[PDB]
């Protein structure tokens, strides 16, 4: 099942507490989320599916190129389809600057909202708000009122904050809370290494709220997740990160196998020495197969190296 | 949007007064649908989406291979995204089996069943019962059950009988009807050439009913419809086809782009020589974008091939 607001926040309580993070596959076609959510169970793991914006735009079609309808498009795609596996996966939608609020988050805001006054829940569990190119405190105040439409949707927002400052966790704090006007998680920027940013930013927030020293006031995301090295990745999960994107290992795994089906059947996919091909392999399948089994396998590479391998909630 | 079935027997019935028919793509995941209807709005034309057992399968992904889920999630997402566009697309499930019934058309017809009795439309506007295999005495009473409950969801039902002989089109009536009974579309066998077998049919078919000799009680489908000939097409289509299914020759068109994008950037899909390829191209979407374009150009010319285009009915 896709993940309801509540099982979203135990998922995302009992990483924190246990220290491991889920993997969260940028997908821009049914193939991949299939292909991410086949990984996840595979892996006896819940996880996260995310659109980005360019990702929705090319899922609503060339005819389209609407993020708002590719974005639905796929997510109701993504509800049938989860029905049928017992891992909980929560939908996310990814980056969005400030010039697309009104054409991206705002508008799958309403959505949400609009389900969850008729007695549902949302059609996504967390936005991004990517402020990290403007002033802390202009980001602090769009991300302001963004958390209580997230909240009023029953959506976790994700925002992200400019090496981060120890002021910076300070002001976020101060504007945000902590979880009481609607969970939030945030991106810092440590070097995307510095793990101990993120170490030093929790007792930080812990001080000032008035907390005990060792605390985790924040739920950390980490944007940098492909190639990287297992001891500083161990390090940050230690530290509060839950959520860690991975996308350019996943497409690498996913296009793979098609370029090795294309290359060794050269002369079945193209139509050579006036010859017709064989249709066994011009056939979308015969290598999509390919290609969805191959970023399964590395899906489930991610949720061993996150230690959420197993460790499904259902 | 999705045709209703009300828009749905209004294009069939224009199509044959006025000898055209519509292409019917088979589709087996996101990218496949959005050019298939992308296909449609660029020929100005009303088209037909079809999902066969094995694409429906395929949607279901690696992880659940099971046909309904798969109907049902692809159906979702395109109701989603034809809600954008202009023309009317209608969905189609594709050559089903006696022991296939049960696992696809039935529980189809259920869920489409259940949607109808609430006040709105079924899921699909038609569902195809495949009993070309068994004898035609036997297919046909299984096509009287299955029309039963195929015109309760405001569903229309498309069989195949089996060179069709008379006697077999004479059956047919007699067990069928010509419309009394809800409406249904007919393929026969006739070398898919020897398109006078249809108009041989109709003929047969009037004279049962009492109808003028010029009459065209049925609406016939035409299967094996790649690779076919302009002339072949042509006289088919006076003789009442309505509708004739593409697949291998849409497949080439999706498959060919991509091909040509791994061989010539066949150094930034592999990582060669030490180097880390490219991400620009192979990121999934570069290359799909590509296929899926192709795709739409194939369909606009079956548009253009079938007469069908540029007379869509809004
Ligand atoms: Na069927
Ligand atoms: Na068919």
């Amino acid at each position: 099942p896709i993940a309801t607001p509540e099982v979203y926040a135990e998922m995302l309580g009992q990483a924190k507490q246990n220290s491991y993070a889920f993997p969260a596959i940028n997908c821009t076609s049914s193939e991949t989320v299939n292909a991410a959510i086949k990984g996840f169970a595979d892996a006896g793991s819940d996880g996260i599916i995310q659109f980005s914006t360019g990702g929705a735009e090319f899922g609503s079609g060339l005819g389209v190129k609407d993020m708002v309808t590719g974005a639905v498009a796929l997510a109701e795609f993504t509800h049938v389809i989860a029905a049928k596996y017992p891992v909980n996966v929560a939908l996310h939608t990814d980056h969005c600057p400030k010039d697309k609020l009104d054409s991206y988050v705002r508008p799958l805001l309403a959505i949400s909202a609009q389900r969850v006054s008729k007695g549902g829940n949302p059609l996504f569990q967390s936005h991004m708000w990517d402020g990290s190119a403007v002033p802390i405190d202009e980001n602090l105040a769009i991300a302001q009122e963004l958390l209580k439409a997230a909240a009023a949707a029953k959506i976790i927002l994700e925002i992200e904050i400019g090496y981060t400052s120890p002021e910076d966790f300070e002001k976020t704090i101060e504007a945000l809370g902590a979880g009481e006007h609607g969970k939030y998680l945030l991106a810092a920027t440590f070097g995307n290494l510095r793990p101990d940013i993120l170490a030093q930013g929790q007792q930080v927030a812990a001080a000032k709220l008035g907390l005990p020293a060792d605390a985790k006031p924040f739920d950390f995301v980490f944007h940098g997740g492909s190639g990287s090295l297992k001891s500083e990745i161990e390090e940050a999960l230690r530290y509060g990160v839950v959520k860690m994107n991975v996308d350019t290992d996943t497409q690498y795994a996913f296009t793979r196998p098609i370029a090795g089906h294309m290359f060794t059947n050269y002369d079945g996919v193209l139509k050579v020495d006036g010859e017709v091909g064989v249709k066994k392999v011009y056939d979308p399948r015969s290598y999509l197969k390919k290609a969805e089994a191959s970023m399964s396998q590395r899906v489930v590479q991610a949720c061993n190296d996150l230690h959420c391998a197993g460790k499904s909630l259902t």
